[PDB]
């Protein structure tokens, strides 16, 4: 099985698993089952922007999410991520629905990771910046039932002609190149992600959520991670 | 009086003021009397560089320290900046000399501050970096024996014509633009600052050190900040 | 008199000054009778964009302007500007009015300049983005009647209470820091800006324009500069 | 056959092939024989930098080559690079030695790329800064007798245990991620690319010399490229 880290938006409380009975926010280290969770008041049919940050020194995950005229919710989660990924990662995007289902459109996604040695600086980056995806988006590796170009965006799960989410979908965008995020000579290694999304839904209830996720570089969406699993994990466990 | 944050490199062990018994790096939050200390290996004659990194939602300023070939060193602290800071600051580098002295050479210096507010990003930047200083450096004020130009550095000390260090001395460059460190809006407020620097001395006992600092727009040199002070302080309190 | 480098975005024709007889882009070299125009199809209301591109091996200036649905417009100069320019400067925006009138405001301003030495590599860089301006946003040098933090915009020029323009209005915004367009050791130098804006009138003919200038660093309106003078020159010559 | 556009630092003359007499620095627009060339006054066991920049609103490629305590080399040629490569590349360094030799040695290379579209900004872009190059680096495609890691440098062609140059070597480094260098919504698009190098021979005739390049995404190195065709070119026509 796969090596999943993940920052969760997940819209569906699925108590028995760990969720709170609320839309939250949750760091998720090799499990679906969320080390950290906090309460996410998510707006059906809004544009909101998610932040991912870490670095080596502090080894602490943490992300905030927020929509315009809105508070912001915030998680963070104390773990050395040398310990849990391997050296080369591939970084994504994931979504999902079930029998219950919304839009997961992706407007923007950003990224920059960087490591600095003890040679004189001395400086290694990789950075990119997605503000529309077209139909052949050659740099970015698409799984499942995701799509580009749909009005200049990437949508993670399936929509019809119409524009109504189904339900029973599951998608992924991973960047092409593989990332550095530990090397020997490293004195400080970080990244940041940036995200903007739009999850609507004609349904009270939407489901299941998204998510941004550092993984092995040959990861590929589990059987069966439709729904409550967001496209990362093979069970529940 | 100003208000001090400061990274410090602090070369000589004044014990008395609680300085431990070796060469160190420091956090200070408004004293000499650092929150943290950590050992540092400083090297005599050799091109070190230092990086310093600090982000609102996870409210810990944290430095590594390097040589080439060469383990680092680290500190950190938790401090929310927001309550220690005005709204508005200036950024600079500081160094001194007493009867103990050293060159305080720096080499290349990068700063980069973001604020990340609720609106759709929405993103807000200053970045700088020189890797050279000539004569007459407009964007940096420069207080106390500090000049620019001299084999295209910033030397922070007085340094004769002949190349020797000068004892009772004492020196700082502020970046010439205010930095906005807090605002209403922000959902994420970070920066970063790396300086590549050169301490050499003719003595088995340099001092006194360097050290980056934030403060009050206004700030300047207190009075008698040579030596154990480091051009940061009035008193050892 | 100052020295004066700008793009034009120039909403009223006064075909006396060589203006053609519609809205046009322009490169204004010392003068404000451009050395090069493009038609611009301006629409009334609409958030544009603008985009200027330098650097010193080309030693060509060029402008695009945009909006969302619509089609470009763009417009190019040789010029080297190290003949025209002081090897410091500061970089801002000017907008006027005179008895025919418009809103000026601008909701995102960015500049990036470059300075490459041969010393290994070895990179000297300035970049700033704005996409919010608060009450006292101390990084930029106000003139005239412009303002910041109404709508969290930068307003060039006057605007009423109930949001109507105002006739014989002048107004300037520079960054604070001076910038180093050229220095003895350079290889290249480039500089680039983006800048977004609303220009929106009661009116069928609106007046009179927005500009991207490059000047000394202590350049002030010149006086009587309000409509077809742009805010940046003290005559038609 | 491959669609190459280049950048040659070209250490030996091969005046049949239209080369000036002399070490040179050249615009190759899919053919060996240079659009363009400049003398360049190569260092042998120096490191040098290299420039290289285009955009497309002035559809001029032109480089930049020095070295420390020398003047430098500038080339350039109006080209519209739309109208030779495909609207996704991938972009590389190459090298070769023939019956003459040198070292290739690549000690840092970046990269960025930049499409802004007629959307509110709209920014795309790609950059990555490579330092240092360890023995498995992941994000570069090696061809022919190119190997990371040794002495953490990024080695072109083929060097004896020893440090010697061999002779009858090629070898080339392509970035891992394909890049979008034209699209259809894009209202200015540009490039930038800068590396570090270091030209050993124990020889007075060095051969043959360093090239960055673009291609189609699927580039090989074509047969008997050795020498004078720079791993870029099946023949001299
Ligand atoms: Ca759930
Ligand atoms: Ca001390
Ligand atoms: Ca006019
Ligand atoms: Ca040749
Ligand atoms: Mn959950
Ligand atoms: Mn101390
Ligand atoms: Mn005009
Ligand atoms: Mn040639």
């Amino acid at each position: 099985a796969d090596t999943i880290v993940a920052v969760e938006l997940d819209t569906y409380p699925n108590t028995d698993i760990g969720d709170p009975s609320y839309p939250h926010i949750g760091i998720d280290i090799k499990s679906v089952r969320s080390k950290k969770t906090a309460k996410w008041n998510m707006q059906n049919g809004k544009v909101g922007t998610a932040h991912i940050i870490y670095n080596s020194v502090d080894k602490r995950l943490s992300a905030v999410v927020s929509y315009p005229n809105a508070d912001s919710a915030t998680v963070s989660y104390d773990v050395d991520l040398d310990n849990v990924l391997p050296e080369w990662v591939r970084v994504g995007l994931s979504a999902s629905t079930g029998l219950y289902k919304e839009t997961n459109t992706i407007l923007s996604w950003s990224f920059t990771s960087k490591l600095k040695s003890n040679s004189t600086h001395e400086t290694n980056a990789l950075h990119f910046m997605f503000n529309q995806f077209s139909k052949d988006q050659k740099d970015l590796i698409l799984q499942g039932d995701a799509t580009t170009g749909t009005d200049g965006n990437l949508e993670l799960t399936r929509v019809s002609s119409n524009g109504s989410p189904q339900g029973s979908s599951v998608g992924r965008a991973l960047f092409y190149a593989p990332v550095h995020i530990w090397e020997s000579s490293a004195v400080v290694a970080s990244f940041e992600a940036t995200f903007t999304f739009l999850i609507k839904s004609p349904d009270s209830h939407p489901a299941d959520g998204i998510a941004f996720f550092i993984s092995n570089i040959d990861s590929s969406i589990p059987s069966g991670s439709t729904g409550r699993l967001l496209g990362l994990f093979p069970d529940a466990n």
